[PDB]
């Protein structure tokens, strides 16, 4: 398309929301290419990660860890402001593994402190991708200090399964995977500093050793359990998307599956079925879709269930409606043996 | 299905078999869906896992690991009967990855020593699946400890490959893979305990590091290698279902390959094919179909060497038959190079 | 086929180049099956993998990590002769995983230092293959010495995509990545040792761990960066090889996509689309398949950024051609907020 073309099509302000949680769309595009524009400001800040008080100098988009999700249909333009205040301390910038060239944006989004910028590429590919900061040399730790995310480019007539079928869901969340790599003092005890700089030259070591300290969802241990837990009901479908930039992950929703995965997230390549356990590698964004048939508490896991129980990696989906004994029931419930 | 048509469906009673054998099954099912009933009983005891006399205190499923593997068609009922005895010391329970609701069972099978429970619940998904024990609060520790095995949920007209065609094997084994942390001395030699419950704080730190100690098949280093190797004979179709509750894997048949590979172990998945060496997720099983084509000594192995063969994830395979010059001759036997 | 039959197919001898580059072949096969023969020499040699100027005693096949990649087509004949001068101190042997029986061949082809030895296999299986050096007892020693590189078996009717569509590339570059486990002193420096022997033990060590201390591409750090970069113009059709012996990586083409991409790298496998990321397990090579649509330098890495930043797993493309603002553009390039 020439510029008077891009120039003339329709254009739509999205305003973003936070992670679970997805900004309003339509599954199946109302008419044709648009321009649709995003803003979001980048925040260095301190955040808590776990309940022993572990403090980290995250590096966010608009404030969370992930970055909140962006939808697109495929061959829309995506333009997005990104800003990045006078009172941070280090330059950023942007790479979106949906576009095509400058290594992803990262080359032409470089912005420091007090500056801003605007870039536009067209969604040419379907599916869910990764979106991440990345600096020239200091690529993984603006990584690893939360500045990642991911976008959706739905196909124009929404989600579709191996065959054709359509495929609608009622609820979409977002998962955003965390690998944390917090520094400890010689007594094993987690270190605080004053600025993200401080902290650079500690933290790379531990991450030389390729071992996380925390693996966390929404950016803290149990921030999506409890009062926070995913809902639905049953007979709701559901997508779950779920993004890791850095570290490779291995999805299970514990009591259900993974009715239709497209666990490399691109829906021109067929999802697989009845999945128990998906795998995301590291620098990728996955998607499942599920129909709940049972009520009741669920858990949503990376199942290397050392990361999930021991390192954060675990988050609730909490199901209201009738329970149904044909696909499973207690025969006899745990009682003494009769001696 | 109401309870009463539950309730006159015919019932078959399976007697469990020790991996990495499997009890007898047919692969096309007989007649409609039936109740087959599985007993497990849990046993808390010390095993040597290597050469050297290391000792762990494991947490098996009917005393072995990997527990054993049950097959059932689709759309038959899975009917279990699990018995904690009273000599144990820990509550166990158990989540069948193949099931849903309440997190695979596992929330309605907590049984204390002394205590039994009987669980039912319907097939519907064909493929292979994990299931392991998952007591709230001590979840990665049971499964590290053991106890875990699989299932397989064969389609009601047997297996077939991507395009319908029909895939019958003349054998079937089932290598689960183990992943051990045992804590270690200041010495650096591995600790010994009394009782389970004494090794929980060491072995948990042990976890962290998400380093482990060893990788075995079949609960030991060398444990399928040697008389104990697996059999067959050039011409022989054999599925090989490999589990791997809580890490990943990458399984390789030295000197063979995967022709027709479910990596996600899901039969509703057309199979990948050809393969080299294929992916589990931790937190899956899979299934390799291969046809013999050479006779002679075969390695089975996770293809990180290193875990192959420094920590124990090797097996072997003796084969039986001619040899074909065809697919591979020594033109030029070793010799010295002739000055 | 008979003896007499394989002995009057015609014959091809072919000079092999080192890596990242490929020798001469053609995608679709020219006439019927032939014995295509190739020789490699091993050398045992010390060479340095990073600006530290950190030492390791390599084991390569050629010369060279990885060593070259072999081409054929289906249902050829592959035919090496192996040579082990007189001045090595090791015995090796060679396992193609193309290959069916006797451990890929490395049954038939252990050779002591001043011998040499001819195998032939015939190339069944079409796809991308690891071979790598084999001994009993010292497997992966030799492999993580750099004594590997891979092959590829081209359909005799050149690559197709999905459905059928000839798939032809203008350029084919192989990537090689190698794990590294270099021993560190008390100090935390690298050591270094008179013979290759001389560094085993310690070497186990690390390898234990399974953290490698490098990761890299084409055997150093920085090998294929700069005025080494692979090229590329824009318009031009790319297919990139990728080998990993032992260990998984994660190739993602910075910039770019993978529009058709074995992971598995076997073609009969159909290929997944638009991939970001896509994942290659330890004991396995893939192929991913590219158009280049924007001009620029692209990295191509493991994406797990600590390894491909911090240990080296990092490669650049250089790309020449007219720069497409349909796909991307900076709509306001980075400035000062205006207050
Ligand atoms: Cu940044
Ligand atoms: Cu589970
Ligand atoms: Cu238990
Ligand atoms: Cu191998
Ligand atoms: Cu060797
Ligand atoms: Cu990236």
């Amino acid at each position: 398309a020439t510029a008077a073309e891009i120039a003339a099509l329709p254009r739509q302000k999205v305003e973003l929301v936070d992670p679970p949680f997805v900004h309003a769309h339509s599954q199946v595009a109302e008419g044709g290419p648009k321009v649709v524009e995003f803003t979001m400001v980048i925040e260095e800040k301190k955040i808590v990660i776990d309940d022993a008080g572990t403090e980290v100098h995250a590096m966010a988009f608009n404030g969370t860890v992930p970055g909140p999700l962006m939808v697109v249909h495929q061959d829309d333009y995506l333009e997005l402001t990104l800003i990045n205040p006078e009172t941070n301390t280090l330059m950023h910038n942007i790479d979106f593994h949906a576009a095509t060239g400058a290594l992803g944006g990262g080359g032409l989004t470089e912005i420091n402190p007090g500056e801003k910028t605007i870039l536009r590429f067209k969604a040419t590919k379907p599916g869910v991708f990764v979106y991440h900061c990345a600096p020239p040399g200091m690529v993984p730790w603006h990584v690893v200090s939360g500045m990642n995310g991911a976008i959706m480019v739905l196909p124009r007539e929404g989600l579709h399964d191996g065959k054709g079928k359509a495929l609608t869901y009622d609820k979409i969340y977002y998962v955003g995977e965390q690998d944390f790599y917090v520094p400890r003092d010689e007594n094993g005890k987690y270190k605080k500093y004053e600025a993200p700089g401080d902290a650079y030259e500690d933290t790379v070591k531990v991450m030389r050793t390729l071992t996380p300290t925390h693996v966390v969802f929404n950016g803290a241990v149990g921030a999506l359990t409890g009062d926070k837990a995913m809902t639905a009901a049953v007979g709701e479908k559901v997508l779950i998307v779920h993004s890791q930039a850095n570290r490779d992950t291995r999805p299970d929703l514990i009591g259900g599956h993974g009715d239709y995965v497209w666990a490399t997230g691109k829906f021109n390549t067929p999802p697989d079925v009845d999945q128990e356990t998906w795998f995301i590698p590291g620098g990728a964004a996955g998607a499942a879709f599920y129909t709940f048939q049972q009520p009741g508490i669920y858990a949503y896991v990376n199942h290397n269930l050392i990361e999930a129980f021991e390192l954060g990696a675990a988050a609730h989906f909490k199901v209201t409606g009738e329970w149904n004994d044909d696909l499973m029931t207690s025969v006899l419930a745990p009682s003494g043996t009769i001696e």
